[PDB]
DNA sequence: TGCATCCGTGAGTCGGGTAATAACGGCCTGTACGCGTCCGTTTCCGGCACCCCAAATGAACCGTCCCTGGCTCCAAGGTGAACTCTGGGCGACGAGTG
């Protein structure tokens, strides 16, 4: 428990109340699961009816799953400049 | 007292974005939102106290801008001649014509 609520309180950038990590971790499983009994990648409206919510609420916790990137990684194909110097 | 062992220095210029895991009830409340009722506001129909206001309704009115009277006082129209081309008619004479 604690490790889960701790996990759940600081594992991302952008906090994520535990009310919807364990929602959208939820998701992701039963996603994954479905994938493999299927043999391809469940259909929103499947998600949407595995979850039991409306296909919007599903498409806005996908949404809402995406995690911040690094300002500073390196864009090029080499080592020559950051993604900070691509951003107006 | 060297000695290896890091240890940290430095080394040129104008295609983009890629992912895990067991987690799951159950109860509290905090702020935003929704329901029903109630009341000051303001918004619009109507009336005289009258405030009158006015183009519209009666004059003159008389100077001026229209008529009539007639009187002229002059230049256009009508009247001659003769005359100087303008022209018609006429006579003379010949050399190609018969």
């Amino acid at each position: 428990q604690a490790i889960t609520r701790a996990m759940a309180d600081q594992a991302r950038t952008i906090r994520i109340p535990v009310h919807m990590v364990e929602v959208i971790n939820k998701l992701g499983r039963i996603q994954r699961e479905l994938l493999q009994d299927l043999g391809r990648e469940p259909t929103p409206e499947e998600l949407a009816k595995e979850m039991d919510i409306t296909p919007e609420k599903v498409l806005e916790i996908q949404q809402y799953a995406r995690e911040p990137i690094s300002l500073d990684q390196t864009i090029g194909d080499e080592g020559d400049s950051q993604l900070g110097d691509f951003i107006e």
